[PDB]
Formats: C-alpha cells, structure tokens, sequence
C-alpha cells in the first residue's frame, strides 16, 4: 500500500510515476576497464571522440574506445533525456549503483532539477572485476551501506537511492558476487519499497541457482525482484518461463543497443526481442515484463545515432502493435509494469527496522 | 583473356583494378516511391533531414523519409567515398543501371576524375514497379540498349556502362521481369567481358527459375553471372550450394545495411554473414563470392553513423579472420574475386558484334 519510488528529490507515488525506464545509466564511468583493440581495424578508434562517423567500428569493439568508455558529459545527459520527456517520459532509473562504475549522485540530482523528470539513483555492489575485495566484506555490513545509502544518503549527502542494485552477477558467479547478492537480500528485507535489479551474465542460464539464494534461502518476494539482461535468453522460452513461474520479473534492457561485443557475444536484435516480448505477453506473463535500453556508453546517445532514451516507448512499443499485442497490454508494459517492480509495496517485509 | 573493366574515364586493366566494391549506389533517386509513414511514430521522419539523430526511426522506416530517398549531393558521395578511398579502395560499382532509379552518369564521371577511383557504371532495367511498360519491350530492343550503353555511351554521352545490371528480379517475377532478364543474356552474350548483376528477391529462393532462364535457355557463361542480395538466404546452405554449383556469383551486398523494411522483412546481421560466409569458404566456394555493402539511402553514409563504404573491407574482413578463415582467401575475397567477376573474359562468347 501507498506505492512509492524514492527519487534524488525526494518521493514519488506510483500513480504519479508516468512513462518510466527502469534500467539506465544516466553517470557511470568505465575508464578504468579500457580494452585493448580487439581487431585489425580498432587502433583507429581508441582514441578518438564518439561520433556518428564511428559507429561503423564501435558497433564491434566499443570497450576500447576511451572516449566511449569515460565519465557523461551533463549537457549531453540532458540532450539525451530531453528526447525521452518529449515522448512524455517522465521517469528514469540509473542503475549505477557503485562508485566502482561511476555513479555520480551529484550530477543525478542536478538533471533532476534542471529536466523535471524523476530521476531514481541505485545503491548496489557489481561484479568482482570492478569491485575486487569490497565483495569480500561481512554481509552484515555490506546490507547496513545499501540500508543507508536507501535511507540517509550517498556520499555524505542526503540524497538517496530507490532501487537495490544492478547487483553483479558475472559469468564466473564468485563467492563475492554470491556474498553480494545475500547482502542485498538483506537489504531489500529491511526497505518495504526497494525493489532489486540484478546484473545477470546475459548469455548463460544462471537465473535458477540466483533465485536459490534469492528466494529459497533469503526468503525475497519475488514480485520485487528483477532480473537484468533477459534479452538474450530471449529464445529459450523454456528457461524464461521457468524463471517468470518462480514470481520474478524478467527485464528486457538492451533494446536498441545493437552492439556485438568481441567477448560476451552479440546483442539480440531489436526484432529477436520483440518476437520474444511477443510470445511471453501470449503465453500470459505481459504482467512480469519490464523493458529498457541499458544505455551505458557515448554510442548509445541519439546525438551520436545510437537509439537513445525514445526508442522503447516510441519503435518497440510500436513494432509490438504491428506484431498484434494487444493495446491494453502495450500501454502497461512502460507504465503500470514498471511503476508496480519498483515502487509496489513487498509482500513478505512490511518494516523498515533501524 | 586481356580481362579488364570499362570505367566512366576508360578501360582498366583486371590485375589494376585493387580493392573493388561490386554492388553500391553513388547517384540514384527513389524519390517517386517514398511511402507512407508505416507506423506510430514515423510520422516525424517525412519531412526531416537525414542525420545521425533520426537513425532510431530510419532504420525501422527508410522509405518513408523523403531526403533519404532523394538524389545524392556530390559533396556527400565524395566525403563517402574518401573514406574507402583511405584503406586503399580502387575501384567501385554503382548498380544504378537505369534511369527509373535515377542513374546519373555525369556525375559518376565527375567523381572518379575528382577521387581518382575507378568508377563503373551499370545499364540494365530494374523491377517493373519502377520501370512500368519499358519492361514490355521487344527483347531485341532492350538487348540494343544495353549494348549501346556498354559500347557508345548513356545519355547522349559518350560514357559508357562496365557492367550489365542490377537487373529487376521482383517478389512476383512478372513477364516483364522475364524478358528483361533474356535481354540481358542477349546483350551479355555480345559482351565478352560484361558480367551480368541480377536483382534477386532476398527474401526468397527464385534462383533456381532465374538460373533455368539465364543458363540453361539463354546459354550464358555462369562465371560472368552473379546473383545480387544473397545474404538474406545465407542459413539456408542446401539454397546457396545449390546455386554456386550451377557456377554462379553468390554476391552478399547486404553487409552492414541494419535496416528493418517493414515489408520486405529485416536484413541479415553482420554475424548472420560471417557465420554463412565462412561456412561457404570451408565447404569450397571461396572463389565464387563477391562482398559489397549496397549503399542506397543517405542513411547508409557513415557520416550519418550508418557503414559507409568502408565497413567490408575493413570491418568484415577482420570478422572473418576471427572466424579463423585464413588470410590468403581473405585478401582474395575483395580484389582477385570482385575483379575476376567483373572484368575476366566470358568462356561461351569471345567476340562482340554489331
Ligand atoms: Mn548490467
Ligand atoms: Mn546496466
Ligand atoms: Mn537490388
Ligand atoms: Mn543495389
């Protein structure tokens, strides 16, 4: 009851959170996990500006480009959101959750006030290959700073974030990233609000054994619980209808990102996506579904012709109507979804404790 | 024997021709066929200039956006075509080859004797949706026009065409379609060096009727034929093989294109090609596929964040050479096949006549 999402200005009631983005980076900076070029061709792009005229060769190597990979200019991030508020956007989550990523709740706070939107902030530890030893610290502890970074503030402010998370899974699934995830259940048990967005190695099928410690060991509602980077299971319909039977929700978060990584794989397709969005809405589960752009590198942007912060809600939503999903559906999947994981009461957690 | 290409500015010896893009357009115009907005939000795009900031939309609507149908400025084509030109890009096919789709022969000339590059132009009639009754023709006067074109010049001009093409193979293969492809045999068959560029609907598999056509009535030489948009059948093998052993070009001209025609269906990945290209060089057909990237919108242009004319040789190449095909076949693949293709002497008919 009384649904509400804690944003950088204070908070916001569900029915008043309009067309939202639950998964975005609005401030990250990943200078420190620059890649050397990967191909023959990538030398040219590493240390050049993000433009148009690059996306030829960032589409297949973006980590080694610095400029690519460096901390958001704000002009830029109001540009770019300028985009999503003329569509009626009117929320936006940045899922940088750590100072290991960047996070810049300042900055956050400062975009809020100067576009009017409502701009959630996330207090959460990534994967050990960003955040090395602070995965290794007592859960105990680990909880208590997400509990404060929800509650009192970030960074000696008293600005807060509204969202657990994205909390790193990588493909190695270490006992840090096990460590981290319990931290943050115990957290999300204490925050009746919060809900919690995990990072998921995208490309395996780790879901079962993160909701084994999530929901069978830590008791979490499923309800408030997301699970990051679905897109490229997106084929197998069996592993994803076995995660939405378990009560989560699945989150569609790279559409539009249109990347081929020379690691991790390439990124489904914008069509894969909607075929899959498609079949699960048929298959009875439009009401677990989430869905966003992860926009997290320069390229991204419109202004740089990248798919930018409108492509969700204007082109996907559309090709989902020319794919025959109902309008009622289509209508929830960017507002009454969205609003409902991040800012509908827990079931089972109805305290916050000190 | 003596093989070699007549280029805008004069003939260019085979061995000279270096890295040569097969199927591109410089100069077209569709601009008496641009479309109604398809969907919600292509309304936006009608009047709008092509740049990098509308790609979201573009990419799911081409043809709706008049600009990115309309004639091509030179300073654009030559900005382009500079960037190919730095990676050591000699020569360049432009597949307009009739007036339907807006061939502009002057300016070809212009630009090679400004850039330098070897620049073919094409004669061939298109699909009967653009050239209507000019299909009906006597098969005798087409095939008279076509060798007018290859041997006198277009236009008035004395510039003449290098390449019979890109030949109007439609959805519904009309009559019309049938006797432009036999003029084209006939003409090709009074051309001893002229290759022959057919319009395949992707999309389908009518290469086995085109080919009944073109070789088993018409007599051609199959090594002076190449089948134009290939890519969309590259997972279909049994197809591909089928086709490359009847001794045709299998031409992929769709790399890089990341366009989703609301009709037509999506194009292919640039993985999706990889993989299917690289399993045709390890099944044996290395030396009868030919690589080009179709440029015919401004949205294509790398300078509104689309591929541009460099993306094949510098990108895909270094794709494949990750797949672990070897660099000999590699370097073959956009120099000794691209030029065999076009410019080596016809087996069957070694004499032009008038
Ligand atoms: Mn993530
Ligand atoms: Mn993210
Ligand atoms: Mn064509
Ligand atoms: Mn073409």
């Amino acid at each position: 009851m009384k649904g509400y999402i804690q944003t950088v200005t204070g908070p916001v009631k569900k029915a008043d959170m309009g067309l939202t983005l639950p998964h975005e980076h609005l401030f990250n900076d990943l200078s420190g996990v620059v890649d050397e070029p990967f191909y023959e061709f990538s030398h040219v792009l590493v240390d050049k500006k993000v433009s148009a005229d690059i996306q030829w060769g960032l589409k297949y190597d973006p980590y080694c480009c610095c400029d690519n990979m460096d901390k958001k200019p704000i002009e830029d991030v109001i540009f770019e959101l300028n985009n999503f508020k003329e569509l009626g956007g009117k929320t936006i989550v940045d899922a940088t959750g750590s100072s290991s990523i960047g996070r810049d709740i300042r900055k956050l706070k400062q975009v809020a006030e100067l576009t009017g939107i409502n701009v959630v902030a996330s207090s959460g530890l990534y994967i050990e290959k960003f955040e090395g030893k602070r995965l290794a610290d007592d859960i105990d502890a680990m909880a208590k700073m997400i509990d404060d970074e929800l509650n009192i503030g970030i960074d000696g402010t008293d600005i807060r974030a509204g969202m657990i998370g994205e909390i790193g899974v990588s493909p190695f699934f270490t006992d840090g990233e096990k460590n981290s995830l319990r931290a943050a259940a115990l957290a999300q048990n204490n925050n009746p609000y919060a809900s919690m967005n995990i990072h998921m190695p995208g490309w395996q099928r780790r879901g079962d054994e993160v909701l084994d410690i999530l929901l069978t060991e830590m008791g979490c509602d499923p309800a408030k619980i997301s699970l990051a980077h679905s897109d490229p299971s997106g084929k197998d319909i069996d592993y994803q209808c076995k995660m939405l039977d378990r009560g989560v929700w699945l989150e569609f978060d790279m559409i539009g990102l249109d990347i081929s990584f020379p690691k991790e794989g390439a990124a489904p397709s914008v069509m894969d996506t909607v075929e899959a969005v498609a079949t699960l809405i048929e298959r009875g589960y439009g009401n677990q579904i989430v869905l966003s752009h992860d926009v997290f590198l320069k390229q991204m942007w419109a202004k740089n012709g990248g798919n930018g912060w409108g492509f969700v809600p204007n082109v996907f939503l559309s090709l989902l109507a020319q794919r025959g999903i109902d309008k009622t559906i289509i209508d929830k999947l960017c507002i009454d979804n969205p609003a409902n994981l991040l800012a509908a009461e827990n079931l089972y957690f109805q305290s916050h404790h000190h």
